[PDB]
């Protein structure tokens, strides 16, 4: 029985090669998430096939109708058996899928054009000359809307009332907003993607100072899954060969385009 | 009649403009100090004149001499009626002179050239190979001399006692000496200095993220000076007006080099 892997186009975690448009199967994508599943596959010992999200989207829940989008929801609703993907363990995500053991760390952080008057959360808090916005849906927006902290309560309610939307469909998008943006949109995204895209040209972009908590990606399973165990298990035995942190340092610094390292 | 402010030449508090030889008297100097000691002198409604520390130091207490050198010093002994420079408010020289609230918050920081192996003060305990050093005569010395934090203690300990003199008597001296280095010397120094060189040609500096402690600097004035309820309700208004930040971020970042 072949296993049907959900995963996201992210990069560096999932992208696809240049020539994907001659190649087909799981051949065409390159990263992170990619390697990460060949060995959780070799481990487990399944045969898998790659897939990306049907909607684009990571995961959140429908406060009235309580349905779930993205990949959370292909796990819950039985499209995919596994999702191997930069997915955050979060306490409302847990309720309808299982996490495996954090495979890599991160926080949320602030991303900013290089020589921006930027220096804090706090900081975009009090000022109003520079936007900022957040995923469309995942675990940054769902912090900032659960948030108690005073500064990230502001931010919430700035940013669900800041209009023209300072929200975006895609990291990508965000980015791309920053790098246009002239200094004047700043991205909330996840420390790994701003650290990633930072040592990436065309080197205009930096990381502020500090990130907003600590959390990790984990290895989602659907309820009762036969795999979750071996899975669990598995990415710890990763761990220990430490492999996980050599596929950290193959996709993210051991080729950094920007300045030093 | 007319007011003596001491202040000292830090970039980009106080500089000297590019031409400065073909002027005369306060329109010499640049920078955010300059500005601010112009609005302060408005707010509060005084003629003044800039002048630059005679020693070029900021302020310490010799422990068996007392007595105080730097601006601290020449605002004791009556030799200037106010400084207006970033002097970090502190407990010692509290004790002697008085401190508006902070127009600006700081705190210690490291700086390395781009490109160098650190990433923390603990990494730099542990390690010998890179050398690290602070101002001569400033609030940070005096934070690692007095800090109980056993990495603090530590790098205090190394840095008094190995000497191919680590220390500098002026943050250009250890910018240069950082940059000189070859990533074998950082310098420490405060966090608001070390984003602005950050922001400068060669942009091969860089600012680590961890501040070792929090502080602020504030507008001194002689202990019992009629001009320190005005200083301080003026930039009181300055910052509920806002221009501080304006300020900040037209020498640091409105003017950015590194970008
Ligand atoms: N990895 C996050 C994406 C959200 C973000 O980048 O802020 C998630 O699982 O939803
Ligand atoms: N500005 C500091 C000195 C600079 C430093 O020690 O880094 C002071 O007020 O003493």
């Amino acid at each position: 029985k072949t296993v049907v892997v959900t995963t996201i186009l992210e990069s560096p975690y999932v992208m696809m090669k240049k020539n994907h448009e001659m190649l087909e199967g799981n051949e065409r994508y390159e990263g992170y998430c990619v390697d990460l599943a060949a060995e959780i596959a070799k481990h487990c010992g399944f045969k898998y096939k790659l897939t990306i999200v049907g909607d684009g989207k990571y995961g959140a829940r429908d406060a009235d109708t309580k349905i779930w989008n993205g990949m959370v929801g292909e796990l819950v609703y039985g499209k995919a058996d596994i999702a191997i993907a930069p997915l955050t363990i979060t306490l409302v995500r847990e309720e309808v899928i299982d996490f495996s053991k954090p495979f890599m760390s991160l926080g949320i952080s602030i991303m900013i054009k290089k020589g921006t008057p930027i220096e804090s959360a706090e900081d975009l808090s009090k000022q109003t000359e520079i936007a900022y916005g957040t995923l469309d849906s995942g675990s940054t927006k769902e912090f900032f809307r659960r948030s108690k902290i005073a500064v990230f309560d502001k931010m919430w309610t700035y940013m669900r009332s800041a209009e023209p939307s300072v929200f975006v469909r895609t990291t990508a998008e965000g980015v791309a907003r920053v790098r246009k943006s002239k200094g004047k949109y700043a991205y909330l995204l996840e420390s790994t993607m701003n650290e990633y895209i930072e040592q990436r040209k065309p080197c205009d972009t930096m990381k502020v100072c500090g990130n907003l908590d600590s959390k990790g990606y984990g290895i989602a399973t659907p309820k009762g899954s036969s795999l979750g165990n071996a899975v669990n298990l598995a990415v710890l035995k990763l761990n220990e060969q430490g492999l996980l942190d050599k596929l950290k340092n193959k996709w993210w610094y051991d080729k950094g385009e920007c300045g030093s390292g």
